[PDB]
DNA sequence: CCGACTGCGCATCAGC
DNA sequence: GCTGATGCGC
DNA sequence: GTCGG
């Protein structure tokens, strides 16, 4: 891809900002100069010339200088080399371990992949599954795979009741050609903002999908949401598919299409999307669009029948799916 | 210059 | 137990 | 780190 070089280089420098620096305005601002560099349709040429996009100031520019006569940034470089840096940065890589349980492992030495198998006693749960998938967890599924994973959970969920709707968001939406996990939207009638007419309504879902062994591990669960693990069967004498990161998001059955605009993204489209929104004077979120008052209140929610009437008030044009990958 | 930066579910911890 | 703040991940 | 007012 086109800046793939500069792009990568700030995504490097927004993972420390985080990881090591726990400086999350930075971390953002790098992501956002990354995001609008990776679609800016020509091979950038000067630091003076990516001034130019939103988001990409002067501290990115001379940066971006650099790269572009040395072929590397010795910021970059001389982060690669700070053993604690480099450490804290790895240990982030396992689900469920963030920049202070990874600060927090330095400090009592525990260092490499092996430090933490010794010292599974110290992790939490989400930590300890983290650590048993790390290496699954690092590939991704290609769309192949992710056609066979939502035959599977959407017919399950139907053998549960057929009143559930499960629609797979995330990149698969977007049209990726593979994904880094399964993001799964469901609704079912008996839930809306009115009234929780049934308990257990994800529930019974995950345990469905438990009992036919698809989901294999818990990281997270709730009312609402689910994160665990899952794995796709395989054939007699084949190699086992990796285990799979799988989200499941329940959301009020009459606020699907600000649910599936969320769980859609992409990540920094959904964080831009509300950024403009905002400008505009509302504020989105998974449920609703609301106006905000005079005040800054959020007021009451407007009515939303697609997902174009989420943009048409914010006056943007309506993007489809396949592209918000931003 | 400088206030503001998207929004939220669940796990965990502190303090009561 | 609850509440509110924080970590973490989406 | 960037930027709109
Ligand atoms: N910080 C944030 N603010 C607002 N929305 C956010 C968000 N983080 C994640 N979301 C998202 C949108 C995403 O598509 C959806 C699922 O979030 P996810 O982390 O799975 O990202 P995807 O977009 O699916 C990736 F492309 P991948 O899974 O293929 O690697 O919820
Ligand atoms: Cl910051
Ligand atoms: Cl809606
Ligand atoms: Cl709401
Ligand atoms: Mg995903
Ligand atoms: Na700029
Ligand atoms: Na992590
Ligand atoms: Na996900």
């Amino acid at each position: 891809t086109l800046n793939g070089g500069i792009t990568d280089m700030l995504t490097e420098l927004a993972n420390f900002e985080k990881n090591v620096s726990q400086a999350i305005h930075k971390y953002n601002a790098y992501r956002k100069a990354a995001s609008v560099i990776a679609k800016y349709p020509h091979k950038i040429k000067s630091g003076a010339e990516a001034k130019k996009l939103p988001g990409v100031g002067t501290k990115i520019a001379e940066k971006i200088d650099e790269f572009l006569a040395t072929g590397k940034l010795r910021k970059l470089e001389k982060i690669r080399q700070d053993d604690t840096s480099s450490s804290i940065n790895f240990l982030t890589r396992v689900s469920g371990i963030g920049p202070s349980a990874a600060r927090k492992f330095v400090d009592e030495g525990i260092k490499t992949l092996e430090d933490l198998r010794k010292n599974e006693d110290k992790l939490n749960h989400h930590q300890r599954i983290g650590l048993k998938y790390f290496g699954d967890f690092e590939k991704r599924i290609p769309r192949e795979e992710m056609l066979q994973m939502q035959d599977i959970v959407l017919n399950e969920v139907k053998k549960v009741d057929s009143e559930y709707i499960a629609t797979v968001c995330g990149s698969f939406r977007r049209g990726a050609e593979s994904s880094g996990d399964m993001d799964v939207l469901l609704t079912h009638p008996s839930f809306t903002s009115e009234s929780t007419k049934q308990p257990k309504l994800l529930h019974q879902v995950v345990e469905q999908l438990q009992k036919v062994h698809f989901i294999t591990d818990t990281l997270s669960k709730g009312e609402t949401k689910f994160m665990g693990v899952c794995q796709l069967p395989s054939k007699n004498d084949e190699k086992e598919y990796p285990h799979r990161r799988i989200d499941i998001r329940l959301i009020p059955k009459d606020q699907y299409y600000c649910g599936v605009l969320y769980f859609t993204g992409s990540d920094i489209f959904n964080k831009n999307m509300r950024a403009h929104a905002l400008e505009k004077g509302f504020t989105i979120n998974e449920y609703t669009i609301r106006p905000l008052g005079v005040t800054g209140v959020a007021g009451e929610p407007l009515p939303v029948d697609s997902e174009k009437d989420i943009f048409d008030y914010i006056q943007w044009k309506y993007r489809e799916p396949k592209d918000r990958s931003e």
